[PDB]
């Protein structure tokens, strides 16, 4: 896949939240990335998922680079699965991260050169 | 459009004694986790082994 | 109470959220309004509380 088939592939996300309903927060858990008609070539053909996001105290870090998880499609137990990047196996602290704060997740071809594909600036 | 999927071979009507049929589950295609929407239009296409396809349920 | 000591009681408040664990959107549910050493007056001055909001189809109203 060349670097914009890969670009596209990562388009249609579903942040998996966590809410604390005391400051009701919602933390981010991790990422789905969707499946579409066009895009099962070029989501295969990743992982690894480079991740850099704001934690909740000590903000915006590296949390390392981990491989994905293959979970199906927003829970449905009848969707296909998909690349999923949960972010609570990361190198946090144990800490939370921190929705609409900044969160950046780099896509890591195995020729290990990296995309941007998900920015929540 | 939301993609062309194998049939599933479910009990008719969920009964355990009628044989198992066709199945058509559109809870599996390309949904994006969305709701497929009553009396509004469907069309459902048979896919022959030859590649042909046919139209054998309108909702319209 | 002056108009501005009653926009001040009003400073700090908390809403009551409602999160919905598919679109997590979290709607609001309410509001409260801090009880604290100097607000009291102002805050048991008032009632009625108009409210405009945007709701989840037909918007601002």
């Amino acid at each position: 896949p060349t670097d914009q088939e890969i670009m596209d592939a990562h388009k249609i996300y579903f942040a998996d939240l966590n809410f604390n309903p005391s400051t009701g927060n919602t933390y981010i858990n991790g990422m789905y990335f969707a499946p579409t008609q066009t895009n099962k070539e070029a989501l295969d053909y990743i992982q690894k998922y480079r991740v850099e996001a704001t934690l909740q105290y000590s903000g915006f870090k590296d949390i390392g680079t981990k491989d994905k998880e293959m979970r199906n499609y927003l829970g449905d137990p009848n969707q296909p699965k998909t690349n999923y990047v949960n972010l609570r196996s990361y190198f946090t602290g144990g800490e939370n991260i921190m929705t609409y704060k900044k969160l950046r997740i780099y896509a890591i071809t195995p020729d290990d050169r990296e995309l941007l594909v998900l920015s929540v600036d």
